[PDB]
């Protein structure tokens, strides 16, 4: 009779039941073995030295289903302590997962798991129901990938969604070397680790790039310490900022790609200039990246600066934009007309993988 | 690469090309088969005659009606009407053009996935799509919350629908349609002494009943009125030549919508059924049904009807209340146009159930459609 709720990230994996207010379990996506029977999650951390962690999701799509069907065991019966044939399954997916993949996804609940019943949504859909919007326009900069989904009414516009292969890991790769050059150790899996609590704790995104660069050297009361764990302190330049500015000058990581507010544009542009007036008029912010403080207002201006002086622009950044897709997942499967929407094990039987495409949402 | 829009009804098929303001085609929805010859000999197998092709020389055979109160009980000589629609009155390709299907309220799962299989299979459409008659009478009127009221020739179903949806548990179905008025007008005709039984003939009651035919609003009200004056008909001139005049009669035939006694039924009224499913309804949203009624089907074009209802059920519902009765001059069609609105808009183009699709996974796709 209780649902569930599944959103597994390139990082992070959210689990829980429909109806509630947050994801109730929260561990890490990899998955771990004997460095030559298989270790997961919060677990397999603990065991690192003995272990080659392996992330299944990457970049937002399944690339190991041997450990997927892992992560999901363990999210079911270790996790969450439930019976999997027992509850209606909601899953999440990533913008243009590929049919072929989905349609594997939908098999293995089925066949291997024993879902009663099952639905895949998409991610950035769902932030956006979780924004309380069915048209607009969402950004989901996340551990693996940055998309920006377009969506008119319910519908996101496939024609139009641009993905940005750089996102929150990328950006801790980043702040590390450039905490070699200002002189410091790190480098290694489990320092890693570390950088990324900096990256979560200091870092912030700034209006003007070059009026806070310069500020740099006059003053210094714009950063602080930080107690690492080996009890030694650090002290933290322009790195504040030199760090997720990244998302909008993918240059200083090499990238190629427009920065996150052009992105954000080169898509709304893709579109029928017909709905453009409320796609910026609804820019939702969703995923852990966009926690960087300042990245709300920067945004808004970084790019009011391509739009046309006669349009209302408004960004909209929710305090719990880091649970967003989940949140989504929950309320979505918990609504009553929702019933009719999930995909029963017999109409899979009867069918197969394929009905898993219609959908509606 | 243009839709084609078919709206299967009791007894007359309407098809179209989307986008139109009207079904370029309206047949009635039989097939004539040279009278008994169910034995050996006379060989040849006589063969069978479709639509207005039939009619035009029925005398001398049988007439049988493919859908029975809007569900299809006879799939062979459906299919042949199918043929004719696209060949024959279209003048198409099936192949070539996507249809839009419309089906009964509470169509059996079982038909719908023959439908399409149908389609796909002796037809080989692109791609489809099954839509709920009611929903697209709605959609037509403007609205995607309200409920309609579809009295056509087999079935008068009437149906609520909230934000596009329709709400099956609380859906009535009413046997009792045009058919059945013409059938009872042509009884108390002979009442006032005279014929009219024949196939042929009944062809013609059905004429008398939406010529001069009306719905008054107080039934004793002018039944009295009727023995009184005699201001409340004219007369009507056969093929015959000859002259007929019908009093009382004019009424006192749609009043069965409202008094099913009449024929015996014993089913409460339509103004009835209307009530009775806006309260299986959810209490929260009795208020936006009440306001938004639509009426939709050839049986709901009798003049006065319209007000007879506006009265019929304030007198049952909450006085403190607005009511509104959408009743549309189209409303013989509007099922149609609907339809051929929907086919006709770029949000559609998802819905459609390509063939690729049904190659894969079967009939039992065609039922994931949300509209
Ligand atoms: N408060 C915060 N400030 C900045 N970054 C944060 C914060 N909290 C989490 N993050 C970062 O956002 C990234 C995570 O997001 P999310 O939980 O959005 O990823 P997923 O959903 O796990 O992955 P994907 O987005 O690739 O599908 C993490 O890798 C982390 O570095
Ligand atoms: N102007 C009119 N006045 C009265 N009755 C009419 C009028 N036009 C049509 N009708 C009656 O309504 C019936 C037709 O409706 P519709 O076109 O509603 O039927 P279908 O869609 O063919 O059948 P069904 O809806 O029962 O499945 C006709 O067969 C006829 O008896
Ligand atoms: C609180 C927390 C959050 C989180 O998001 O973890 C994810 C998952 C994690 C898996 C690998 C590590 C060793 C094992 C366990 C981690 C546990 C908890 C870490 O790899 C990330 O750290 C990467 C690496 S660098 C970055 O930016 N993301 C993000
Ligand atoms: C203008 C018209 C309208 C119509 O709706 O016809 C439909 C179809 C029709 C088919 C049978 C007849 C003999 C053959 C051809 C008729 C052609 C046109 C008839 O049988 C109905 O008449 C019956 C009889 S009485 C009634 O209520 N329905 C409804
Ligand atoms: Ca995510
Ligand atoms: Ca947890
Ligand atoms: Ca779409
Ligand atoms: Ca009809
Ligand atoms: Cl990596
Ligand atoms: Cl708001
Ligand atoms: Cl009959």
């Amino acid at each position: 009779t209780t649902a569930l709720v599944c959103d597994n990230g390139s990082g992070l994996v959210k689990a829980g039941f429909a109806g509630d207010d947050a994801p109730r379990a929260v561990f890490p996506s990899i998955v771990g073995r004997p460095r030559h029977d298989s270790y997961v999650g919060d677990e397999a951390q603990s065991k690192r030295g003995i272990l080659t962690l392996k992330y299944p999701i990457e970049h937002g799509i399944i690339t190991n289903w041997d450990d997927m069907e892992k992560i999901w065991h363990h999210t079911f019966y270790n996790e969450l302590r439930v019976a999997p044939e027992e509850h209606p399954t909601l899953l999440t997916e990533a913008p243009l997962n590929p049919k072929a993949n989905r349609e594997k996804m939908t098999q293995i609940m089925f066949e291997t798991f024993n879902v009663p019943a099952m639905y895949v949504a998409i991610q950035a859909v769902l932030s956006l129901y979780a924004s309380g919007r069915t048209t607009g326009i969402v950004l989901d900069s996340g551990d693996g990938v940055t998309h920006n989904v377009p969506i008119y009414e319910g519908y996101a516009l496939p024609h139009a969604i641009m993905r940005l292969d750089l996102a929150g890991r990328d950006l801790t790769d980043y702040l590390m070397k450039i905490l070699t050059e200002r002189g410091y150790s790190f480098v290694t899996t489990a320092e890693r680790e570390i950088v990324r609590d900096i990256k979560e704790k200091l870092c912030y995104v700034a209006l003007d790039f070059e009026n806070e660069m310069a500020t740099a050297a006059s003053s210094s009361s714009l950063e602080k310490s930080y107690e690492l764990p080996d009890g030694q302190v650090i002290t933290i330049g322009n790195e504040r900022f030199r760090c997720p500015e990244t998302l909008f000058q993918p240059s200083f990581i090499g990238m190629e790609s427009a920065g996150i507010h052009e992105t954000t544009y080169n898509s709304i542009m893709k579109c029928d200039i017909d709905i453009r007036k409320d796609l910026y008029a609804n820019n939702v912010m969703s995923g852990g990246t966009t926690m960087y403080p300042g990245i709300a207002d920067r945004m808004q201006k970084e790019i009011t600066a391509l739009a046309p002086s006669t349009m209302k622009i408004k960004i909209i950044a929710p305090p719990e934009r880091k649970y967003s897709v989940w949140i989504g997942g929950s309320i979505l499967a918990s609504l009553s007309t929702f019933q009719q929407m999930w995909i029963t094990k017999q109409e899979y039987d009867e069918a197969g993988p394929s009905i898993v495409h219609r959908k509606c949402f």
